[PDB]
């Protein structure tokens, strides 16, 4: 695929061993090499999958994310210093120092080079070349990106390079005004991502997602943090939501063909996956509740940060290394998928998932057109942050478009293209609370799946509704397979008064958050679709 001389063109010198397009069999034996030390080491589990520890980082490091500010990006990027976001500006000169750190780190090493695609469609996909010195990092990108055919490899021409220098750090970070010795940096003039300090594989996956989020909407294509699936009739659904809200869990549905679990575009022909694999959360994983995900954990899946007992069994309940235990697998580890290309027609059902730790929002509501835009821009979820200290400190997150950490353009640009696509398809939107109600427990997966079924088969559209105060959400009066009591969140408190107190707290949070969008005529008009609180 490439010679040591081609790598020298990238700045990487004296590479003696090049592993181009490593096979799954080679990656397995690389990860289990008994002479490996530290965080490169894998262990074989009784399910047949290799498990690794990703080091000090067990999630992304948004405080270390930087984008070079130059004549290509200055007037188009959504900059952190010009709404809150992580797109912090970096100079071209400082970029050159970070590039030197990474290229020197990879020089004189045995390198894995993985060529892959981001985007299922040839007309808009990125041809990405990933370079790493850690086998399980190469395995991660083999699982998560689209694996080219032999014919596509023969004429592969990268238009983005990702250089993973996890083992290096930046000793000049203080004088350079950066956050730490680690860095995840992007340059759209050179079309490159550099990683230093963090080994975490998802920096590469979400890094390329951020690049698609820059390029696609500028060409009229929606770029979405959502899962997607399709029914027997060809009816497509997309599921937006922040991390942990259910996109992967609920899209992996035995009644539907999976398109993808996390990153999709929506062009003139329909909805298409960016990825070649899925990246499931494994904390407290239940084979009974999530059988398809559980079954995908086998040879060629890559487990991250799980606890493996001495006998090789996995303690999926153990969050000691992190609550964000994960498994990646190529998408064909799921039985019922769209193939050979992960794409389908236009979505007619658009589901916003949220996990409301305030216990206010109903399990399901059908949204008006204006409420759809209001809630898309708000991008709400919440967490019980204080659990380890024995308290419910519901902590809100408002992350525009249900994925602000990955947005490269202003939120209104994603909203505009999404609305355009939804209006052309006649799509309807729904808000689903996969989180908490007055019981202080999350709604069960079984009940949420039944809610999703009722959305997808048209049942919910055919129901009578009542209106929830404050948020003015249309809720169905009944739904097949779900206890009617929980459809109204007020019923899970000893009295509507307990819900009302929490609803007022949450409404104020939404109203304060939305204020930043009211600087345009269209945004000010959307306030009427948000929660109403005047006392
Ligand atoms: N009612 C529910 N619906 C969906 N998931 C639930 C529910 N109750 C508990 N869970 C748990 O919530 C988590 C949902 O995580 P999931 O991996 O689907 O999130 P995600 O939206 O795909 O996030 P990410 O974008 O970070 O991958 C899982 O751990 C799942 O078992
Ligand atoms: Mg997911
Ligand atoms: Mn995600």
């Amino acid at each position: 695929g490439l010679t040591p001389q081609e790598l020298e063109a990238y700045g990487i010198s004296d590479v003696h061993d090049i592993v181009y397009n490593p096979s799954y069999d080679l990656l397995y034996q690389e990860e289990l090499d008994p002479s490996l030390t530290g965080y490169e080491r894998g262990v074989l589990t009784n399910l047949g999958a290799v498990a690794v520890d990703t080091g000090i980082f067990t999630g992304r490091s948004p405080k270390d994310k930087y984008i070079v500010r130059d004549d290509t990006t200055r007037d188009t990027f959504w900059w952190a210093d010009k709404g809150k976001n992580d797109n912090k500006p970096l100079s071209p000169e400082t970029w050159q120092h970070l590039k030197g750190l990474v290229t020197r780190q990879l020089s004189g090493k045995r390198l894995f080079v993985v060529d892959a695609f981001c985007g299922a469609n040839p007309d808009t996909r990125l041809s990405v070349r990933f370079i790493t010195e850690v086998a399980w990092q190469a395995h991660f990108v083999k699982n998560m990106f689209i694996r080219p055919s032999d014919e596509e490899l023969a004429g592969f021409k990268p238009d983005f390079i990702v250089m993973n220098g996890a083992k290096c750090t930046n000793p000049q970070w203080k004088e350079q005004g950066l956050n730490s010795e680690n860095f995840v940096a992007f340059n759209l003039t050179e079309r490159m991502q550099l990683i230093g300090g963090t080994w975490y594989g998802n920096e590469m996956k979400k890094g390329m997602f951020s690049m698609m989020n820059y390029l696609l909407p500028l060409k009229g294509i929606a770029s979405m943090h959502c899962s997607a699936n399709v029914g027997e009739k060809g009816d497509v659904a997309v599921f937006f939501g922040l991390s942990g809200t259910g996109k992967t869990t609920l899209s992996t549905d035995p009644k539907r063909r999976l398109i993808g679990d996390d990153e999709h575009g929506w062009d003139d022909d329909g909805v298409f996956n960016f990825e070649g694999g899925c990246y499931a959360k494994t904390i407290k994983l239940s084979k009974e509740a999530e059988p398809e995900i559980y079954n995908a954990i086998r040879r060629d899946a890559l487990l991250e940060n799980v606890t493996v007992r001495e006998d090789g069994t996995i303690d999926f309940d153990d969050g000691s290394k992190t609550e964000n235990t994960r498994v990646s697998y190529p998408i064909y580890h799921i039985d019922n998928i769209v193939k050979p290309v992960s794409k389908a027609g236009h979505a007619t059902k658009v589901i916003f998932l949220t996990a409301d730790a305030f216990g206010v929002l109903p399990p399901v509501s059908r949204l008006t057109a204006d409420q759809t835009q209001y809630h898309f821009l708000s991008g709400f979820t919440a967490k019980l942050a204080g659990t380890e200290r024995g308290i419910t400190e519901p902590t809100p997150t408002f992350s525009a478009c249900f994925g602000a950490a990955f947005l490269s353009l202003h939120p209104t640009q994603y909203a505009e293209v999404l609305v355009k696509r939804m209006q052309a398809a006649g799509a309807q939107a729904y808000l689903v609370n996969t989180g908490w109600n007055g019981t202080g427990k999350r709604i069960s997966i079984k009940d949420t799946r039944a809610i999703i079924d009722a959305i997808l088969n048209g049942s919910l559209d055919n129901a009578e509704t009542f209106t929830l105060p404050m948020f003015n959400l249309a809720i169905p009066t009944e739904l097949p397979g779900v206890d009617t009591k929980i459809l109204d969140p007020r019923n899970t408190y000893a009295s509507p008064e307990q819900w009302q107190e929490k609803a007022e707290t949450l409404a104020k949070l939404f109203i304060d958050n939305f204020d930043k969008y009211t600087d345009t005529p269209a945004g000010a008009a959307l306030v009427a679709a948000g929660p109403k609180l005047h006392h």
